[PDB]
C-alpha cells in the first residue's frame, strides 16, 4: 500500500548522493518511470539517469557498503515543466548541431531553461512521452477533483 511505497521512495532517494531540496517522501508517492537519456543543455551533451515521480522530475549522473548509485544534478516541479516533441532529423542549436532522433525538449519554466532529451530507441521515447502525459493527467485529475469538491 501507500506506506510501503513511501519506504521504497526513501530507500530510492538513499541511492542518490548530493540530493538537494525537499525529500521524495514529502512530495511524491510513486515512480512512473526511470531510465537513461542523453541530455543536451547549454551546449553540453551528457548522459543522465532520469526519474519521473508524481509531481517531480529528477535527473542524475550515474556514479562511476556504499549505497550511492547516482549523483544528483537537477530537479523540476512538474507543475512548471513543459514538453515539446522534436522530429527525427532536426539539427539546431538545441542539440549543439547534432542530429536528434528519438528526442524531445523539456522546459523548466521556473528557471526559463530548456534542454533536449534523447532516448536510444523510438519505443523508449514513446514510453517517456506517455509517462509524462500520465503524470500530468493524474496530477490534474487529483487537483480538479479537489477543486470541484471545494467549489
Ligand atoms: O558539466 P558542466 O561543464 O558544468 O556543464 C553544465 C551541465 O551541462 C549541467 O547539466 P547537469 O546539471 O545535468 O550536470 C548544467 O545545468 P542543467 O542541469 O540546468 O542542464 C549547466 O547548464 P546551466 O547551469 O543551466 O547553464 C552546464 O553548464
Amino acid at each position: 500500500g501507500e506506506f510501503e511505497k513511501l519506504e521504497a521512495l526513501e530507500q530510492l532517494q538513499s541511492h542518490i548522493e548530493g540530493w538537494e531540496g525537499s525529500n521524495l517522501t514529502d512530495i511524491c508517492t510513486q515512480l512512473l518511470l526511470q531510465g537513461t537519456l542523453l541530455k543536451i543543455s547549454a551546449g553540453n551533451i551528457q548522459e543522465r539517469a532520469f526519474f519521473l515521480f508524481d509531481n517531480l522530475l529528477v535527473y542524475c549522473k550515474r556514479k562511476s557498503i556504499n549505497g550511492s548509485l547516482y549523483i544528483f544534478r537537477g530537479r523540476i516541479n512538474t507543475e512548471v515543466m513543459e514538453v515539446e516533441n522534436v522530429e527525427d532529423g532536426t539539427a539546431d542549436y538545441h542539440s549543439n548541431g547534432y542530429t536528434v532522433t528519438n528526442g524531445w525538449k523539456i522546459h523548466n519554466t521556473a528557471k526559463n531553461k530548456w534542454f533536449v532529451c534523447m532516448a536510444k530507441t523510438a519505443e523508449e521515447k514513446q514510453k517517456w512521452l506517455d509517462a509524462i502525459i500520465r503524470e500530468r493527467e493524474q496530477r490534474e485529475s487529483l487537483k480538479l477533483g479537489m477543486e470541484r469538491d471545494a467549489y
